[PDB]
DNA sequence: GTGATCAC
DNA sequence: GTGATCAC
């Protein structure tokens, strides 16, 4: 579960600050990989993935 | 190619 | 079972 809300852009374009309903980071060993949140476009209700800044608390 | 996640 | 999310 996220707190902190995200500017992310959505799917349908638009630019939105929104709070992951989970996050997580994905990475291979040896490599620093990438933060991940789960979203949902408030506007279509459809849910999207997006980068998470690197110090965003998992 | 590899890592985690889950809506679909 | 996978799309799609990114960095290395």
């Amino acid at each position: 579960s996220g707190k902190k809300p995200v500017k992310v852009k959505t799917p349908a374009g638009k630019e939105a600050e929104l709070v992951p309903e989970k996050v997580w980071a994905a990475a291979p060993k040896g490599r620093k990989g990438v933060k991940i949140g789960l979203f949902k476009d408030p506007e279509t209700g459809k849910y999207f993935r997006h980068k998470l800044p690197d110090d965003y608390p998992i």
